[PDB]
């Protein structure tokens, strides 16, 4: 698997024998916010 | 200047110290037709 980042542009790709596979974006995270990971309100608060 | 080409999706890039200045796609043109470079139908021939 060959795999290619532009920078620039925030883009990558990777390729199989000149076939491409898997393409996107893809970018360091500057200020990660923790609270992004808090678990999201269930629809049932309590189940039991 | 560099230049970048991902040749599997068939895009370019080019970057002036880490800032993306162009982008688009590039590829060969694999059977030309010369006939797309005749003039198009004109309204008017301007003979004069």
């Amino acid at each position: 698997l060959e795999v290619r980042l532009l920078e620039a542009s925030r883009a990558f790709e990777v390729s199989e024998n000149g076939n491409l596979v898997v393409s996107g974006k893809v970018y360091q995270w500057d200020d990660p916010d923790p609270r992004l990971f808090d678990h999201p309100e269930s629809p049932t608060p309590n189940p039991t």
